[PDB]
């Protein structure tokens, strides 16, 4: 029934889009922020949608549930731990989660999200609360899990304590740095605070993810590639309209953090047409397939390769060599890895 019943990895999916309606009320209203409803089951079928939105309808979305765990500590932790859940009933061994500590915090950070007020939630805070729930995760659930701090790009401010908090927590659980949010805002990825927060992450080593291609042009991967030197790409379903970059990232292995079931819901990808993933796949490109913001697009990782499965074409030796490419460019350190790998042999066959 479900299209692939083996394991997975997963390695693009922010925390913050991936919380229960459940406990957007139990934090909602004990906290009163208030919501949209008081059913745990239409929160659901308003902040998640059916169809193809805009950037404001969908950023709007965060507006209504945010502001009810962020600033509460106890709900920072309770959505880690939650997320590992999600991810053993995908069927998941390794997920890399991913999500901006500013965005969860109270304290310690300007301008102040959600429009709330002031406080001791602390940004740090915020990575220290994740990281609990996260480790407390891989002990009962028996996933393994890291995660990545992700630079707003509207916001290149944040983006040096950004890459200092991946060196401060780091293998505790964060492994790369990454940048998001709106690749709509011209030549965010060069600015200065984007930059010398990724030329840190080279000279510390952390490793390195970067949203681009999704909703913009083919320059935006060339520069997360070229200046924010990333070793994988969020997305990058407009490499395709860049022959030569093309080339040369299949030439050098990159890989791709796909979303196919985000790319319909976004815009990313046109109803019309080309399957950035069907042609990536006739490729033989190093990808993977991914959930991204399963609340808000109401969504299991079976969404994605059912889909997959069920229009693109996929066999399930499609299934088992995106899952293989994708833990080989993990960010697990070097035994790590090995190990992962097999797990996933040994299943595999
Ligand atoms: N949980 C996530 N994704 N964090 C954040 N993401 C933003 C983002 C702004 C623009 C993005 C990419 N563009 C974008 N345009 C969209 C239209 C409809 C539905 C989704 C969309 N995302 S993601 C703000 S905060
Ligand atoms: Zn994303």
């Amino acid at each position: 029934t479900p299209a692939f019943d083996k394991p997975k990895v997963e390695l693009h999916v922010h925390l913050d889009g991936a919380i229960k309606p459940e406990t957007i009320l139990y934090y909602g209203k004990r906290r009163g922020i208030a919501l949209p409803a008081d059913t745990p089951e239409e929160l659901q079928n308003i902040i998640g949608m059916d169809k193809p939105l805009t950037l404001p309808d969908f950023l709007a979305k965060f507006d209504y549930y945010m502001p009810a765990i962020a600033g509460c500590r106890d709900a920072i932790k309770r959505i880690a731990y939650e997320f590992v859940e999600m991810k053993a009933k995908d069927g998941v061994v390794y997920v890399e989660v991913r999500y901006s500590p500013h965005l969860l915090a109270n304290s310690k950070v300007e301008p102040i999200p959600w429009n709330q007020a002031e406080g001791d939630l602390t940004p740090d805070e915020v990575v220290s609360l994740v990281n609990q729930g996260l480790q407390e995760g891989e002990r009962d659930f028996g996933v393994k899990v890291r995660s990545i701090l992700c630079c707003m790009r509207h916001q290149p401010s944040w983006s040096s304590e950004v890459v200092e908090l991946c060196k401060k927590y780091r293998e505790q659980t964060v492994v790369a740095i990454d940048l998001a949010g709106d690749e709509t805002i011209e030549g965010s990825s060069l600015f200065p605070g984007h930059v010398q927060a990724y030329a840190e992450a080279v000279k510390s080593g952390v490793h390195r993810t970067v949203h681009a291609g999704e909703v913009g042009s083919a320059n935006v991967v060339k520069e997360a590639v070229d200046t924010l030197k990333t070793e994988r790409l969020g997305h990058g379903y407009h490499t395709l309209e860049d022959t030569t970059l093309y080339n040369r990232l299949r030439q050098e292995n990159m890989h791709f953090e796909i979303c196919p079931w985000s790319s319909y819901l976004t815009g990313a990808w046109k109803p019309d047409t080309e399957h950035a993933v069907i042609r990536f796949k006739n490729d033989q490109v190093n990808y993977s397939l991914n959930t991204d913001d399963p609340l808000i697009f109401k969504s299991t990782l079976d969404t994605d390769y059912q889909m997959t499965k069920k229009d693109m074409g996929f066999t399930e030796e499609e299934f088992k060599r995106l899952n293989i490419n994708a833990a080989k460019s993990s960010f697990l350190p070097e035994d790590e890895k090995k190990e992962l790998l097999d797990l996933l042999y040994k299943a595999y066959r």
